[PDB]
């Protein structure tokens, strides 16, 4: 259950890697890794005493994303919100907010990977 974090920024299927921290609602910040496939994003946070080592947090599938929010006073602070979503609107299950340095190109990867999944144009 413990991972090698180069391990997982290494392996091929990792089109993206962000530092950040995982904020929580309790002032808790956890320095923390999001890695982007085609097809979830996964949270490696950081083990402060094991040496380039992590636990893998959350793991979450991209077609599940149905809101990504942030406030203009604090723009580096990102909301990921999941679940279900259909005709009628969209069920929030899960929520998880990020503090990542130039998180403008984080969501704007994020949402094209996001896109790249419905998306089987010219096949």
């Amino acid at each position: 259950e413990v991972v090698n974090i180069q391990t997982w920024i290494n392996k091929p299927d990792v089109k993206h890697h962000f530092p950040c921290k995982e904020v929580k609602e309790s002032g808790h910040m956890f320095p923390s890794h999001l890695l982007v496939t085609a097809t979830h994003m996964y949270c490696l946070r950081e083990i402060v005493s094991r040496k380039g080592l992590a636990y893998i947090q959350s793991r979450q599938a991209l077609n599940s994303v149905v809101k990504i929010t942030s406030k203009k006073k604090h723009p580096e602070l990102i909301t990921f919100k999941y679940g279900n979503s259909s005709a009628s609107g969209i069920e929030i299950l899960a929520i998880e907010r990020y503090l990542i340095p130039n998180a403008g190109d984080a969501t704007k990867a994020i949402k094209q990977q996001i896109m790249k999944v419905l998306d089987a144009l010219e096949s």
